[PDB]
């Protein structure tokens, strides 16, 4: 009850910043997550024993893939922590509870393959979930783990509060399907510009949380350059393995996933910054002004990819 997690001084200070990198010491990541729940939510939000058991079963259900792994889960949860801590009074008690868990769980049991690849392979998951295939699976794995004996971290919530938190988690996890991000961001653009955006309107809050989820999910482009550039290698290690698997089904993959087209990566990163990342953080910054550092860091990385193209690195 009187038992805080504390971090060494460098981590205690830097964990508060958006560009924080959780480090290569896997055994410190559970403690970093508990630290973030305790400061974001409270020491009372969850029974410590249940939370620790939940975290460790979540870890066990992430796979040893190059990018969509336990380190990504915790990294996406830290970006949500930073957003929440910089927007103290905008979010409900249930939202603070749900969103860190949603982020920890958002890629549960990812195999390193896109929704597209599952549909072309004709994976059983693509017949069970026709759109947002992996994201409905991630939500299903989250409910599975919440239902294991001793793993119900929400046990103190009423029936209707429990239903509300699981609904916040479902929508937050579905929103990490980047196919749904383009339309969500356009509606948020129109709503903000015509002044109709209303944070008491639940369907509006849902949209804003969806955009927060995209921003956290993509937060590798908001790190200091050496972190962003080394993370890119892990992202492409998966894309290129998917490319190989498309070639095995007799399908020329898109260039993004074709290892023969490594040379075109810098221009590919430019498209992604310009079509996805910058717009994401720009709209987030308009809605939630204290998230501006995410946008500033993204623009710094865009300018580094521009330097790569110009052979200045
Ligand atoms: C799983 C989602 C995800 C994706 C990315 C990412 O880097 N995306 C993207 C987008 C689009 N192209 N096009 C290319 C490309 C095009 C032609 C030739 C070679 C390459 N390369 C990417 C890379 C970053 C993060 Cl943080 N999460
Ligand atoms: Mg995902
Ligand atoms: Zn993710």
């Amino acid at each position: 009850g009187l038992m805080q997690f504390t971090l060494p001084v460098r981590l205690c200070k830097e964990i508060e910043l958006f560009h924080f990198d959780i480090g290569p010491f896997e055994n410190m990541w559970p403690g970093i997550f508990v630290y973030m729940v305790h400061r974001s939510c409270g020491t009372s939000c969850f029974e410590l024993e249940k939370l620790c058991r939940f975290i460790m079963s979540v870890k066990k259900n992430y796979r040893r893939v190059p990018y969509h792994n336990w380190k990504h889960a915790v990294t996406v949860a830290h970006c949500m922590y930073a957003i929440l801590q910089n927007n103290h009074t905008l979010f409900t008690d249930l939202e603070r509870k749900g969103l860190l868990i949603a982020c920890l769980c958002h890629d549960l049991d990812h195999r390193g393959f896109s929704n597209s690849y599952l549909q072309k392979f004709d994976h059983p998951l693509a017949a069970l979930y026709s759109t947002s295939t992996m994201e409905q699976h991630h939500f299903s794995q989250t409910v599975s783990i919440l239902q294991l004996e001793g793993h119900n971290i929400f046990s103190t919530l009423s029936s209707s509060e429990y239903e509300q938190v699981l609904e916040i988690i479902r929508k937050a996890i579905i929103a990490t399907d980047l196919a749904l991000y383009f339309g969500n961001r356009k509606q948020l653009e129109e709503m903000y510009q015509t002044g109709s955006l209303n944070l008491n309107n639940q369907s509006h809050r849902d949209r804003v949380i969806g955009l927060m989820m995209t921003a956290c999910d993509l937060c590798s482009v908001t790190k200091l350059w050496p972190v962003t550039k080394l993370t890119a290698n892990d992202i492409y290690a998966e894309f290129w393995a998917e490319g190989d698997e498309m070639k095995k089904l007799g399908i020329q993959p898109i260039p993004m996933m074709d290892r023969d087209k490594k040379d075109e990566v810098p221009q590919g990163q430019l498209g992604f910054y310009n079509a996805v990342a910058i717009p994401c953080y720009t709209t987030l910054t308009q809605i939630l002004p204290p998230t501006e550092p995410l946008l500033k860091a993204c623009r710094d990385n865009l300018s580094q990819w521009e330097k790569v193209i110009r052979g200045e690195e």
